């Protein structure tokens, strides 16, 4: 077979025979650092895109359903949170979406690569935006480490932007992760953790469930957004609360309306049926997830 | 072989319906390529997702995931009026609109509307699993001009018209514009519905937006958009229109009529169709 | 972090702190296989990349140093070679390169990632006539085990055209597969494997050097050759013979000239002297190496 | 600064000298920085491959593979000639050639011309295992031009000038040129020897082309040419003009004076690094 030039596939073992395809207008850099291989350029029709280990790992043009989602679902679902942890934010944009909360006093930006942190600074401009915020406190390391020398219960919302569990980062997805996670959040406190595809892995996402079953006594909860650029389409997360204060992560207490930000600025994906709507699941996976 | 795509030995679906981005399977074997009056008919093997049919291209389906669209298109309007019985199909698929219309065992005559008679043929032979939609008693199979069937046709005799067209990607642009939707509006009975097959949220709110329009000018009961996840489908979503006419009220929200298994479908999926993001909440206010 | 760009950099832990980067004109294919990472880009000032797993597998610009030299220091050190093997597809290349030798009867290449012998192929010229010539049989799959299938002193001369010692391909540096490899070859028989860079992995070199002089029986020898484009500039190779008629790989029976190939075109790179001045090392590594 | 640079944090050598690709160091520190009547001296620690010393934004030399370019330069034409005792060294801001010319009992006398005083320094503050090269008791250490030098230079007065120059680019340029080389044979005892740095054959094979022009014409004993493996230079390599005039036969393919040991340079290496690649032999015959 002859292949047209000029496209970037993304391509993994835990999405096989299948592949999503951009143009590519410019390459923009790649990179092998100390953790992935890094890459960053400009596609035809969605803009900035941002690849690590090859993995899409964002887009400018869809960005916001992510950001957005794997952001407010936990964080309006809570009464002002004040010191909330990020930990993967591989771009800052999630970060932007946190400023978008009054109540917050402070975020541990907590980011263990370094090439990336600084790539994205450059070239994505609305998403290098974040890490300026005061409220800021970005910290270059480790991010299983951080969470167990972490002070317990002291914060507000525990935010895992990490990748796939692939190599070391599975840790994220295990259960001595999510009990390290609980650590750090307070009674009543919640965790946000994108989970994979419904459509691509039941049984990973299935084990999720029982572990953060096994470790949270709040609600645990998945809810799954729409994001073209993501494999398959339809990255879900996983809400957890610990034993303390009831959290209904399926009716947002402070749902940012619209105007909840206002001069701020406006919200592009999410609102307060969406937060809703996400849950839904369909009946395949509704039966397994419960 | 495999000529065009942009990945050795894969099939890759690319238009300027969607261009700068393309979705591509592993072809395990190319089963039917064919032409008819209409378009470039393929059937190939999935490594992955099963039995594949691509129209001029398209992918128009696939066996991991033709529970999705089939089970949102028939049932999204099927689920809301009370006791349908006449009902009227436009568009190829593979039988599946019928496998899941014919679940609603109050429907009894199924006009099936399929102009390109090379897509009944593929659908049947190469699709013996939900070919089944076609075998079913309560149906009537059609060959001919969708837009034509309609419109020379009773009034008021239809419970309920889907659209299972293909794209906009030209001769069928026509089952977008008012003229059908007028054509729909005579057809359907009192308080009757439509549910036509609406682009993409995240590739063309403006079309969208022209639909949406067009649809609530000649619709005066009930009008709605819904869309629904579709992995196979460019930017992963497909959305839906939700029309009603003059009469009793209609509620598309929420699921009056409820009901192997489902697989997608479900009380709680039905009243989500109808939550659209907020970028796309705006145009379609 | 005002990084100009635009360029592909060369990274990987075989060579910490430094690399080689290239301009990129445009991509013309980005995506991966079941082994391997891939990409084939026209570079600004080297024509055409080949990377596989984020290395630099080649440049049409210098490839003929490398592809040349890995064929013609084995080949032209045997007389009239027949029968000859190939392992690891690359690109055709050298493929073409054993084409020059007249005498020979059957080629052999066991790339074992179809998507490499067809990209490649595909957006090569004087690269893809390789898998044209009908001597040719381009076996693809694991070649490791394609010679435990081999009939014994079935070949004049064995071919390791490997990439790093880092992907699954570090077992084709391992006592087991070299021992096949004699196995293999009639008694006489060449071997020539990439053996790394000494100024890069000495310490790896002398235990490569080591097994062939268990291995084989017959000379052993460590030769290097400039090769811009693979990291520290340049690229060392392994030429053993198995006991039976001596081999002197340091003065070459019959180099080739031109004439030789008038219709293929004359030699860019590969000459007697260079023949000769290839096995000639540095002290630092000639003291260890013996 | 931190404009060159293709990686964050990483220091990136990039020229027009060599247009379309680039040599990257990971920064540990950067040791200094200045901007002396001459050009930028950049200092900074490698990660991983010692400090290297940086020159109007082009590696001049690293802790990791100075003994290549030194061995080489310093042995190809000191070893090609009986007893060396004087000789003439421009350029050699880092001490090393020194050092390695220092190696040579027979040397009674090694003049140095380096027009920067700064570098010399800049040298002897962070590269002790070469800059140890100055101080030696034949060493005549001078701060000047040195074009100049050998147009002041009396007749015939020296076994050997060494050329440890930059790029033909700018005001180095004219080291390249007939007259600078005139003014080297005219300096030099009949049968002497000079050994001009003389770029990369897989970048210049037209700026090496003309050099070995200007130098078969001004010398008529012998003009030869070398390349070594140097990592840390443009495409991995970098070569040497080897000339000698009028005079006593000289045979650089073979070290008719071999020599802490050296790390690099022998016997066998001497003779290799005149064995050109065909395409190199071609251009230059």
């Amino acid at each position: 077979s002859t292949v047209i030039p000029g496209w970037f596939s993304e391509m993994s073992p835990m999405w096989p025979g299948e592949a999503h395809s951009l143009k590519v207008e410019k390459v923009l850099f790649q990179g092998k650092s100390d953790y992935q291989d890094v890459i960053v350029f400009q596609s035809a029709t969605y803009g900035k895109v941002l690849v690590l280990d090859g993995v899409i790992q964002l887009t400018e043009r869809d960005e916001c359903a992510y950001q957005e989602m794997i952001t407010h679902l936990p964080l309006c679902s809570i009464p002002n949170p004040k010191k909330v942890l990020v930990i993967g934010g591989g771009d800052g944009g999630v970060l932007r979406e946190v400023a978008r909360h009054a109540s917050i006093e402070q975020i541990d930006m907590c980011e263990i690569d370094k090439m990336v942190v600084d790539v994205s600074k450059q070239f994505f401009p609305d998403v290098a935006i974040g890490y300026e915020d005061p409220r800021v406190n970005l910290v270059i390391g480790d991010g299983v480490a951080f969470l167990k020398n972490a002070a317990e219960g002291s914060y507000d919302a525990v935010i895992v932007d990490s990748s796939d569990p692939i190599g070391p980062a599975k840790e994220l997805f295990e259960k001595p992760f999510f009990q390290s996670v609980a650590r750090a959040l307070r009674p009543g406190g919640v965790v946000c953790t994108q989970a994979e595809s419904l459509w691509l892995h039941m049984d990973i996402i299935e084990d999720i469930v029982s572990n953060c079953r096994e470790i949270f006594k709040g609600s645990v909860n998945y809810a799954w957004t729409s994001v073209p650029t993501y494999p398959s389409g339809v990255i879900g997360f996983m809400l957890c609360s610990t034993e303390g204060p009831d959290v209904d992560f399926k009716h947002p207490l402070n749902p940012i309306d619209e105007s909840s930000s206002k001069s701020n600025g406006p919200l592009k994906f999410y609102n307060a049926e969406i937060h809703s709507a996400a849950f839904c699941l369909p009946s395949f996976a509704k039966k397994v997830i419960e």
